[PDB]
């Protein structure tokens, strides 16, 4: 919806920003959305996402699918009014995103989703870029038993020429709902198929967005389908814009540097991270 | 599907990935994917593939048509559920790959099609590319022979101006489709007409992860057909990217070199061919 | 169809190939698929070809277009099924090009259409390009006449501004059809205005193949339309694609060169031709 604020309100948002990435304890956000969730009363759409054709398809808070569901409305604050109505498998009105409310007011934060190296990282989209066999799947894999901690990481598969792997964008969307529906630590390898139609284009532009509300990280692998040229800053730069953070190879074997967005016109920080290979390509981020 | 893992479970993933390439016996993967194929139940479809309008059409275990098919929906480990249905010829319900379930928990890998001349060779696609006219259908006619080794090759003939050739993809997306449910090693001549329709762009993308999936190899001349000029990484890389294997010509007369991407986050291997040419243009791999 | 090869069966093809253009008398091929045309059953398909829309308009064995065929299917050897049904004048069900078998096991051939001036020719696609006022109408003209030898030449028109040509691609694509239906040696001037629809795009890929299948040729003059900065480089590279063989201008007057494929995986030939003017700009090729 849309906020209405003077000096004082602003400044109580600006801080309560600032403590959603700094100071809040590291998952907490995606604790309480889980809440949320699961008092979500049965058969109740949660989430919208594209598929290839534009349309949308529609899930309930146990990450199923919902083929039909009549026309109901709630009226905000703001005065404005969402409505969510499925036909056929597809959303006949409403919009793609989280059909009910995980944020409350607090808006425009990055989330904290895990600790880890002296580092604090944000939830939302982490794009993992850069220069060909810059050793990005045993990148993301890393990230996420790094961030996953205590808990496991889900993986995403797509588009790639390897055994058991998706190629269909359609299946694709549903993992990714499943994925952010029950995961705080989500890695996708990778968008280099995504990157057009609609559904590819609804994604890009939708899923930072639906990630920091919910206070899970998705990890994401990218990469230049073509050229070793200076198209390494168009992907990397609908990266930048697309990306809540991200990580970029430099030319140092085996190091990287991970730029976060911390919340909403804060600073945005940078900090390194130093890795290397083990038995059959497991790679490990370096900490203390 | 998507899957979980903490540090533990994914180096068994990892290790298992290495053993599918460097371990196990070649051609075993095929057999045994040849085993699950056998053992679906009757009517099941098992394989759907874009035709050129971007619909699908969907085959059984011997690579025959189905036509109509009741809805019929299945619940996989990751709760995710898979539907599908056929009406007049064409997929109503599911997704283009595989139908059924080739690799579970087991994916991420190159399976290994074949060994010759001291080499392993991956299951998935390889394409072979390189400078103007440089030998690439003599090529892949060796390698389909050698990789073949006890087996005969298939050969998809598609889209060149010689005798017998089919030029309609309709006609070639079901060639390719029986040659991967019925062959473990299969040569396509050629992808230039391929390189585009909506089902074209769709094979390009699905390729790979059908023929990695089942363990067989797929091994397709490209070819751009105007310039010699950096239309030479367009093409290219545009195969890098939806290759498993790269087989690339050299400078130097008969030469060629193989690039393998050996699994998910693996190292990429890399050996030379050198090859001759005997009576009636049959070329021959050098080994001992 | 796809076709299984071991080496000692690849060995038999190549050899076949090769005699198909090297050894089997001139025009052979033509005379063999005319009797396989002449065996089929009164009103069935044996061709069908792109017009402007996409769709295909289907023909029978002496060139005369079907409007109604109920649905039909064959199973050949592959076990590959072909379905033919027409109605309302357009293809319904079935593919471009040849509906019945005209080559068998023996594909990837250039069957030897012609001999003269102690040269082969090879059916198929000829393109002749160059310059720009090369004098490519008098050399087509002249090849259809020496390559017709005891046989008159067919000569399909399109799409120049002078009297009594045909502009509209619909009645090309008819004239294109009946011409490789009852003629070995067929010229088409020009190409211009085909160099786009879904048709024009159809028949540059489809019409090398049909030809070669039939043991007729195709003798096309293409020309660019515009520029002259290495768009000669770009249309004499596009048309090594889509034809069998190629005749190219040279820097001296009079002067063209000869490329051909021979077959499939076969040695590309070059022979040169000289000519010269007699009167009302009718062209000699010079012989012996
Ligand atoms: N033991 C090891 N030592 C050094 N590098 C290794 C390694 N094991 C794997 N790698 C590198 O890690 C890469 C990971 O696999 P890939 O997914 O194939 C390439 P990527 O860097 O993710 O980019 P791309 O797939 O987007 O092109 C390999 O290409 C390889 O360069
Ligand atoms: N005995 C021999 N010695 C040397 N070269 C030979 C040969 N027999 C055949 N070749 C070459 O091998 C090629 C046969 O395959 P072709 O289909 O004609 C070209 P290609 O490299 O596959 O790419 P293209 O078809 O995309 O142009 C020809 O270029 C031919 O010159
Ligand atoms: N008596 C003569 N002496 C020399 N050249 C002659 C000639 N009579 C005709 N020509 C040549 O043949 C051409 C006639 O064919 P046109 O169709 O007019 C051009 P083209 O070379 O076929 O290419 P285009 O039609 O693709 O532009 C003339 O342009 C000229 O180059
Ligand atoms: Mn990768
Ligand atoms: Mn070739
Ligand atoms: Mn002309």
């Amino acid at each position: 919806m849309i906020h209405l604020y003077d000096a004082k309100s602003f400044a109580k948002l600006r801080a309560a920003q600032y403590a959603a990435f700094h100071t809040d304890a590291p998952g907490s956000w995606f604790d309480h959305t889980s809440g949320v969730l699961e008092s979500v009363e049965d058969g109740t759409p949660v989430l919208a996402i594209g598929v290839e054709s534009g349309d949308a398809i529609v899930f309930d808070k146990n990450a199923q699918r919902i083929v039909a569901y009549k026309e109901k409305s709630v009226k905000a604050e703001d005065g404005s009014v969402s409505v969510v109505q499925v036909e056929n498998g597809f959303m006949k009105q409403g919009h793609r995103g989280w059909l009910v409310d995980l944020t409350g007011e607090l808006v425009g934060c990055s989330p904290v989703v895990a600790e880890f190296g002296g580092h604090r990282y944000a939830s939302g989209m982490v794009i993992v870029t850069g220069k060909g066999n810059s050793g990005k799947t045993p990148l993301v894999h890393a990230l996420g038993e790094a961030l996953g901690g205590k808990d496991k990481y889900a993986t995403v598969r797509f588009g790639e020429p390897l055994s058991g792997y998706n190629t269909d964008f359609n299946v694709f969307v549903d993992d990714i709902a499943r994925a952010m529906l029950q995961h705080r630590v989500i890695v996708i390898d990778s968008l280099k198929n995504v990157i057009i139609s609609r559904g590819a284009f609804d994604l890009l532009s939708d899923i930072g967005a639906m990630a920091a509300s919910r206070g899970c990280v998705v990890i994401a692998s990218l990469g230049p389908t073509s050229n070793d040229d200076k198209i390494v800053e168009l992907v990397k730069e609908a990266s930048r814009s697309n990306s809540t953070s991200l990580v970029i190879s430099t030319d140092v074997d085996g190091e990287w540097q991970v730029l976060t967005r911390t919340g909403e016109g804060l600073q945005r920080l940078t900090h390194t991270l130093q890795t290397s290979y083990g038995e059959h390509s497991v790679l490990t981020i370096h900490t203390s």
